[PDB]
């Protein structure tokens, strides 16, 4: 068998910033059809984070050149439009993964949120670049997504817990950027953030490390999205 | 048409996507047309860019392959990526020598770029391939050495790279430490010299440190006297 092998593989790409090659791993690793362990959940992660983070950034390049020329040509929308393409291709691709394969009504709750979080996620990235059309259908299946990870980990996680809060950060950006409701974005970050902050001597270091670090993401959003 | 890829070359590298760059460049070349100093920056931006990954990528592999047997994915996966940088040499090689030629300014240039690709193939060669591979290399950077010598000045950034290059290529590929840091001292002292002298300064300056660098990195710069602390 080559499941192990493919995994090898991905880490070693990892190592070597291969990002496409590390997705490419993953996803064959997941087609073996069994579950991923939580190392394996976030090699998965980690490799189509990176390479639809690197589609995303330059749409957002080309995008901000073409809507500042429109008072460079054809070949603005033309450029854009294949890194566009290709974006959803990624999303989609990520989507078929987690749908075909790894959600499930059963297993622990943590991977349950886990994989939701990143059905968010990638709706999300679709919504960044979707037209008033698609836009709706888009924007609300990444809200369900969440909504549903929300409620889970709510009742089943500690609110330190780097998933949950990785979950509402996400879902914040998601009320500010993409459904245009700063105030719950502006909202759920406070109360995200004070609520892990009052379970901080819970955590020990090492579990601490992980947590502030996404707490330190939230303060930093909070203060972006009003004043220092 | 050809104005188009230069346009998109152009997007690509605002975006970072330097195999769409390299792409729509290897496409404008392949139309004949010489290229203009832009053009032909871009196309060495590019494929600078995308082999560049390669390379590191290849690094990182090979490091792990042969500290680990002191497992057949790291070689299987090593292959992969050399095949890859390879294809990606053989591109850029074929594209020089295919659509090669204009003036000595531009010939320095690609024959440097010549230099520069046969030494990355140089990198991962294994033997009565390698021997070969770095007598292209070499010919190429002296070649170019030849003419900027005689044609461009010593302050020349196309110049100092070249000697840059060919100076790496003696102490990391020929195992020529010696003639690496003549070259590179040599090539800073002679630009050091007519520094005052538009105004490029900037631009040549930077390679300088290069050298500079690399050469501190072969003690540092001059003898030491006591430091007071």
């Amino acid at each position: 068998m080559e499941r192990a092998s493919l995994i090898q593989k991905a880490k070693l790409a990892e190592q070597a910033e291969r990002y496409e090659d590390m997705a490419a791993f993953m996803k064959g690793a997941v087609e073996k059809g069994e579950e991923l362990s939580c190392e394996e959940r976030n090699l998965l992660s980690v490799a189509y984070k990176n390479v639809v983070g690197g589609q995303r950034a330059a749409w957002r390049v080309l995008s901000s050149i073409e809507q500042k020329s429109n008072e460079a040509g054809p070949e603005v929308r033309e450029y854009r439009e294949k890194v566009e393409t290709e974006l959803q291709g990624v999303c989609d691709t990520v989507l078929g993964l987690l749908d075909s394969h790894l959600i499930k009504e059963a297993g622990d709750a943590e991977s349950r949120v886990f994989y939701l979080k990143m059905k968010g996620d990638y709706y999300r990235y679709l919504a960044e670049v979707a037209t008033g059309d698609d836009k709706k259908r888009i924007i609300d299946s990444a809200r369900s997504a969440y909504q549903e990870a929300m409620d889970i980990s709510k009742k089943e996680m500690p609110p330190t817990n780097p998933i949950r809060l990785g979950l509402a950060l996400n879902f914040s950006v998601f009320h500010y950027e993409i459904a245009n409701s700063p105030e719950e974005a502006i909202s759920l970050a406070k109360t995200t953030f004070d609520e892990a902050m009052a379970d901080l001597h819970t955590l020990s270091e090492d579990s601490y490390k992980d947590s502030t670090l996404i707490m330190q993401l939230l303060r930093d959003n909070l203060t972006l999205w009003t004043g220092s």
